[PDB]
């Protein structure tokens, strides 16, 4: 498939906004999208067919060790575009960028009742790793995998 990457900046970040409220049940905080701008090539937008169509957006984490890792806040597709790679065409490029830039992990949080996500992610290499009940994923408390690869 063949998808263009762009950066998110102040100037498109109203394209991101509108994916996620498309995607995803309440509005985000203004640190989830100053955290994605931060993470510089971890966050893209995808393009496909001329529009944007689907983005992912993760936040950078130092761990006491010195080590550093990636933290997936967010991965989605417009329905009308999905399941022709776009999504994961995102995911590789930010599993590309964790090895050239040296990221010893990263990781998400996942619903436990979202097998779909699971079945995804398992996909890349990820594997549940930790099982946290009453996680705030959004604003709710809700049992969640932790799910993450190590490099
Ligand atoms: C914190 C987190 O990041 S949890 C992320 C969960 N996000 C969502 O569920 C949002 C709704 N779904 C989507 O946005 C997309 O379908 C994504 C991000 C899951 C995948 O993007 P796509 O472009 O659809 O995935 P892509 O086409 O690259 O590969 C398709 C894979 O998507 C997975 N998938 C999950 N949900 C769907 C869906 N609704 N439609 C198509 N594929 C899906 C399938 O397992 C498929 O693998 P297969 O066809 O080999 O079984």
């Amino acid at each position: 498939v063949s998808v263009s990457l762009d950066g998110v900046r102040d100037k498109n970040l109203m394209q991101l906004k509108i994916l996620n409220t498309v995607l995803f049940p309440v509005r985000y905080n203004d640190k989830y999208y100053a955290d994605a701008i931060a993470a510089g090539e971890f966050t893209k937008l995808a393009y496909y067919n001329d529009i944007c169509v689907g983005a992912i957006a993760c936040r950078l984490e130092k761990k006491e060790s010195g080590a550093m890792r990636v933290y997936i806040m967010t991965l989605g597709v417009l329905a009308p575009y999905r399941g022709i790679g776009i999504g994961s065409n995102l995911l590789n490029h930010v599993l590309d960028m964790c090895s050239k830039q040296n990221m010893c992990e990263i990781y998400l949080h996942v619903q436990t009742n979202n097998e779909d996500a699971i079945k995804f992610y398992k996909k890349f290499g990820f594997e549940i790793t930790d099982t946290i009940q009453n996680y705030y994923i959004n604003i709710e408390p809700r049992d969640c995998y932790v799910v993450s690869k190590s490099f």
